[PDB]
């Protein structure tokens, strides 16, 4: 398998990969971006995410017939006391190409993303009930982040933030 | 007062605010990215955060002869499955500053870039115990997101990144 930045020509693949995620915790219904969004938001000039996507041999593609069988999505952020971070959005490889090592080498992609950004860190939220991808995680150096403890997470809606702007 | 986008001229003065809102914090000592950093981070080619602050005439200066006296620092996020976010990280206004709408008319200022970049929500965090900021986001509209229930924050430093990044 070869690990690779996306292409626009990609935003199929990964929109389909996003959809398989959402299916796997049984909230594909929350997926409401379109292809042309990925486009718009991953390739325009302005990029608001980056993916690698994991591609495999046209002899080895999917049933549907599909080369991209992973990827990763993550994007920059800061944190004001010690400045750049590489925070990781969506990880994901599909159940039949699991296994393979795709998902170490993705992950030694964006490591070396994050160095050559110079991050300081790869944050990145693991739920609860996944002993397999925390311990995946954690045997490869990942520790918790206790930052947000005491910390309540909020939202403003367009609604409201279109109110605002317009008082 | 004028809440304007930040220049590379106000890189000192958004340390000392960070400082100051680590302080009020208790946890100043957390601080170590240097004015050269933000200047480095904010304003090179490709910024890893913006930032608003809040100016008043020089006859306000704060007695140490500042005329910065409140900033937002913010960048964009994206979800997989309704798109781009606009990321709230930092939000401070001197205490001798508070209560004359300068916070107000900063969250105006970033909702006007929430919809200009048709974010479809703001996210941040605000401390449990701290009802005057709950309230005062609450009032505008904010409300709590519970997409990180049942989700640990997990971190892979330095350290272990440059590990897999030569593994
Ligand atoms: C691991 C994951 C994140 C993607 O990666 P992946 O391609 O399966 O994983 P890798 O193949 O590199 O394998 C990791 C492992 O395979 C085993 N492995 C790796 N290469 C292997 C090979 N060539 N032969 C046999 N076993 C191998 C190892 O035991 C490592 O397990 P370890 O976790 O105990 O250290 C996958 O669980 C996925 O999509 N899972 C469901 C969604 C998810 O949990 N996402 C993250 C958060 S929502
Ligand atoms: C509000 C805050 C975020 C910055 O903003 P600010 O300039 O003080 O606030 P504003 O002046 O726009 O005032 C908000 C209020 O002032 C009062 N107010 C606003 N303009 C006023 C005026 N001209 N005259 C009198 N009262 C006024 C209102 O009651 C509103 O209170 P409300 O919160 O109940 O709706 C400030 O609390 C700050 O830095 N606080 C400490 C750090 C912090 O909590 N940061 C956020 C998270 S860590």
């Amino acid at each position: 398998f070869v690990i690779r930045p996306a292409t626009a020509a990609d935003c199929s693949d990964i929109l389909r990969l996003i959809k398989e995620l959402a299916r796997y915790e049984y909230m594909e219904e929350q997926v409401i971006l379109t292809e042309k969004d990925l486009l718009e938001d991953g390739f325009g000039e302005h990029p608001f995410y980056h993916c690698l996507v994991a591609e495999v041999p046209k002899e080895h593609w999917t049933p549907e017939g599909h080369s991209i069988v992973g990827f990763a999505m993550y994007y920059f952020t800061y944190d004001p006391w010690i400045g750049k971070l590489l925070y990781l959005e969506d990880f994901f490889v599909m159940s039949d190409y699991r296994g393979f090592g795709i998902g170490s080498e993705i992950l030694k992609n964006l490591s070396q993303v994050a160095m050559r950004c110079r991050c300081s860190s790869m944050h990145f939220l693991v739920a609860e009930w996944n002993e397999p991808s925390i311990n995946f995680y954690k045997r490869r150096g990942a520790s918790d982040l206790s930052s947000e403890e005491g910390w309540r997470l909020f939202k403003i809606d367009k609604e409201y933030l279109l109110k605002m702007a317009t008082e």
